[PDB]
């Protein structure tokens, strides 16, 4: 497979008051052209407008493109809690990686 598309990592950690996580995803054997995947959070114990922002959309890789970083925005209040991100729907020839969906932990400072 060509423009394989992933997260680095399928768990990332976050402090509470750092405002954003931020998110890497990772394009890798490029085949030459753009490629395409959507992208969505989902809750988990951490729930969208309480804990972070809920977002989902395209990324979008132009030629020679190899990574991004999504950013999500964290909410303020020994807690944790987490939400997730999933790749779906790869486009103009993408394939999705391992991992394709990641979790991000919230921690307290």
């Amino acid at each position: 497979m060509r423009d394989v598309v992933s997260f680095e990592q399928p768990e990332f950690s976050v402090s509470r008051g750092d405002q954003v996580a931020r998110i890497p995803v990772i394009r890798r054997v490029l085949d030459g052209g753009k490629s395409q995947v959507s992208y969505r959070t989902q809750d988990g114990t951490a729930q969208g407008n309480r804990d972070y922002i809920p977002v989902e959309g395209e990324l979008l890789f132009q030629p020679g493109e190899a990574w991004k970083e999504l950013q999500v925005k964290l909410l303020e209040l020994r807690q944790v809690r987490r939400f997730h991100v999933q790749l779906s729907n790869p486009k103009f020839g993408a394939h999705l990686g391992q991992p394709h969906s990641t979790t991000i932990i919230i921690r307290d400072p």
